[PDB]
């Protein structure tokens, strides 16, 4: 249909049985990070902190492919996001132990405290500032002084990818049991970045041929390294960096993912 | 899964081709039918013999067909599809001549004007089909006529088909998406787009579609064969321009238009 398709409440609930599959692409094709490079980027800063980190909170946890690289290099993992149908997929991962919590942030309904609270693969870029800002806010009264946090974001790179014409981008790919074609578009005043996310699985019990197209609105907001650097210093962080991909080189108006690592500062 | 090439790659395609046209004009630089006929018409004006019956073989579904027949020329068309002919017939009506036939037969029994072919159809053939079906066209028309067509330029292979990995295009139009998928064996002897379209399906529930599948098998005619053909064929005179325009062609060119005019004998 032309008209434009609405957001859901949950976007991912019909992308959550072939998520996995789709990060698998993601990590081919679009230079997303592996779990276990950004589980190693994770570590490497913790380490450097005095107080060690045992407790571990995810923001955003969909599937629990983080949280299952932490669980097997030991952590007491607990994870939070806001789709059911993402928690189930990450309920079967983890086991049936591990905590996780359906709510949408900036809601934290948690009340005990982290060693170290993380968010990976890009869902804090579903927030607009406001909620962004009141996450942050949130993330860092579960931590202690010292504690920290360490998510991802979509670069400016990839909003400059994208979206760099009035007439909108298409991306697709046609994988073993489902295709995929994404529609890029965004108003005049580039405020959010939406993207249409059209998919086609076979329809069971149907004639060869016969697929069911899903569309779902995934609406992203850009945070610009100025703007995290403020919301992080009004949440009480005492440090924030930034770098590219889950690397040690400087994020840069070219970045296609910016990984930030922010440090609680003393004032409760 | 691999794609064999069907006997008629356009049969799925016919009933949303006429849209899809808009998209690529919109979008791929092909050329409007509109702009196609006043190069043609200004063409055809260069010439001493008057034009009045045009055949155009690869037609279609009518869509330059519809041109001329607006601008008054008695038009004819050939295409190997018959459901792109279905939607010619609509466009053009009951009286105008469409002939079904598979290039480089051209099954018909007098002589045109000029003969015409637009949007790369004979980029379908390969070289020795392109080659007789130039004959094939000599020998419908006088001393001095013409013969004017489109092929994909150097340019277009050059975009699709110099990746590490195979291209992927897409878009989502009324009640069809569609997924190209651009590959090419080691030999480059032949150029392929698998056309992945997902049709509504009739009298289903919202939301259900059809995918089809269809290889489109281009080929690329060089400058220096085109020459060579159009001088085997018996056209004395084989210029080329890029896309539909007097500007010269360059290895950039998307697309290649021909003004082929028929020697004497
Ligand atoms: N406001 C919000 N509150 C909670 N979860 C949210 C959210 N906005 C997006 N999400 C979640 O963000 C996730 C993004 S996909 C990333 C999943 C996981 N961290 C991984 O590494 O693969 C989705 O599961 C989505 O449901
Ligand atoms: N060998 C062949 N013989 C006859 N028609 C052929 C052919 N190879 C391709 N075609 C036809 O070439 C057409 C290409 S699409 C272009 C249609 C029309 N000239 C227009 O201006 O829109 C299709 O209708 C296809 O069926």
């Amino acid at each position: 249909m032309t008209v434009d398709v609405p957001v859901s409440s949950d976007p991912y609930a019909n992308l959550a049985a072939s998520y996995d599959r789709l990060v698998d692409w993601v990590i081919s094709e679009q230079e997303e990070t592996p779990r276990e490079r950004m589980g190693d980027y994770i570590e490497s800063f913790w380490r450097d902190q005095p107080r060690p980190v045992h407790k571990v909170l995810e923001i955003c946890c969909g599937t629990g492919l983080m949280l299952g690289d932490l669980q097997r290099r030991g952590y007491q993992v607990s994870g939070l996001d806001r789709s059911a149908a993402m928690l189930e997929q990450a309920r079967n991962r983890l086991g049936t132990g591990v905590e996780l919590v359906r709510a949408e942030l900036p809601e934290i309904p948690l009340h005990a405290g982290f060693d170290a609270v993380i968010s990976a693969a890009n869902g804090l870029t579903y927030l607009p500032g406001t909620g962004f800002g009141e996450t942050l806010a949130a993330v860092a009264r579960l931590l202690p002084p010292g504690g920290t946090f360490v998510f991802d974001l979509y670069g400016h790179g990839f909003f400059e990818r994208f979206y760099d014409s009035a007439e909108p981008r298409v991306l697709a790919v046609e994988l073993e049991d489902v295709s995929y074609i994404w529609t890029f578009t965004a108003p005049p005043s580039r405020a959010h970045f939406d993207v249409v996310h059209s998919q086609f699985l076979r329809t069971p019990d149907a004639e060869a041929g016969t697929y069911t197209r899903t569309r779902e609105l995934h609406r992203f907001h850009e945070h610009t390294h100025t703007s995290v650097r403020r919301l992080a210093a009004e949440a009480g962080f005492s440090s924030a960096e930034v770098h590219d991909n889950w690397t040690s080189r400087p994020s840069t108006p070219e970045s296609m993912y910016d990984t930030w690592t922010l440090t609680r500062g003393v004032l409760e």
